[PDB]
């Protein structure tokens, strides 16, 4: 019961933010973008399955969000809601709090852009591409 999304890495790809982290459409990074760690993805929340969508936006599902770069994985846990929409069009954001928008594809995750595998972000950061799996449990 998953979804996988392709991103492209990025120079300026910092991962330095203490609450969320994020992946969006946009094919650049501004120099203080330091919660994007994922550019130009193929697939944004408005491409999720019927199936998908309703299963996340339950109180009940844990979502697990695995990364991977050719040398490096990590693995974020967070958790759906009834109120997530999912259907902001360019941008994906996890959060640590429980704040809801357009973009939010979990809450209450266990990992921000900080807490992120240094070794994926110097990949990202090489602008090696970024595998994205999105698993509903």
């Amino acid at each position: 019961m998953n979804f996988k999304i392709k991103a492209k890495g990025h120079k300026n790809v910092l991962s330095l933010h203490k609450s969320t982290f994020e992946i969006t459409k946009d094919k650049d990074l501004s120099l203080s973008g330091d919660c994007i760690i994922g550019l130009d993805i193929d697939k944004c929340m408005l491409d999720f399955p019927k199936e998908f969508k309703e299963k996340l936006a339950n109180d009940e599902t844990i979502v697990t969000v695995k990364l991977k770069s050719p040398n490096a994985y990590d693995e974020i846990v967070g958790y759906g809601h009834h109120d997530l929409t999912l259907d902001h069009p360019t941008d994906i954001v996890c959060r640590k709090s429980d704040f809801i928008c357009s973009r939010t594809l979990m809450i209450k995750s266990d990992k921000a852009a900080i807490d992120l595998n240094r070794d994926l972000i110097e990949d990202l950061a090489n602008g090696e591409s970024l595998d994205v799996e999105i698993i509903l449990s």
